[PDB]
């Protein structure tokens, strides 16, 4: 595995959008987004947030994350963390969020990033707890069915 990084492009807008494979993963990653997820809805993420950036390998996007959150000297909340369905377990969603961590540091003089996952997303809670994050609080939410569902809220010092 040999990934590189860079900013989000007009140009790479159609293949992110094409790697949320179902309801399910659409929600985890971008809860306010409507199935079926589009190139206009990942565009509006981008134009709100800050920080889109792409994981690259063998010359193909596999990997995308944001901000949603960012406030200078403090922290930064990671969102929209996307991979590929090819490329998953294969260390893109690892790799990216060090990379994001770097920007926080770097850029935002962060001194902690929050990522809040799922409750059903067993992978990201696991990768997360991985990377040393750490559960702080769990905040109810509601699915697109109106089910009631957990919100597990993790954060981690930078360094
Ligand atoms: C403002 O916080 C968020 N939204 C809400 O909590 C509001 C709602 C959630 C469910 C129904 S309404 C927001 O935006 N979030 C994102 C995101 O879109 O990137 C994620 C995805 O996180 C990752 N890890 O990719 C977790 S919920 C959190």
């Amino acid at each position: 595995m040999q990934l590189s990084h860079r900013p989000a492009e007009t140009g790479d807008l159609e293949t992110v959008a094409g790697f949320p494979q179902d309801r399910d993963e659409l929600f985890y990653c971008y809860p306010k987004a409507i199935w079926p997820f589009s190139v206009a809805q990942l565009a509006a993420a981008i134009a709100e947030r800050r920080g889109s950036t792409v994981a690259v390998h063998d010359g193909q996007v596999l990997g995308f994350a944001n901000f949603y959150q960012w406030q200078h000297g403090d922290f930064c909340a990671l969102g929209n963390m996307m991979v590929a369905p090819a490329a998953r377990g294969l260390g893109v969603a690892r790799y990216l969020i060090g990379v994001m961590e770097n920007l926080a540091r770097e850029q935002y003089k962060a001194r902690l990033m929050k990522i809040s996952c799922f409750n059903a997303n067993a992978a990201g809670l696991l990768l997360y707890t991985q990377l040393g994050y750490q559960p702080r609080a769990i905040a109810e939410r509601h699915d697109p069915d109106g089910r009631r569902v957990a919100l597990i809220q993790m954060d981690k010092p930078l360094e």
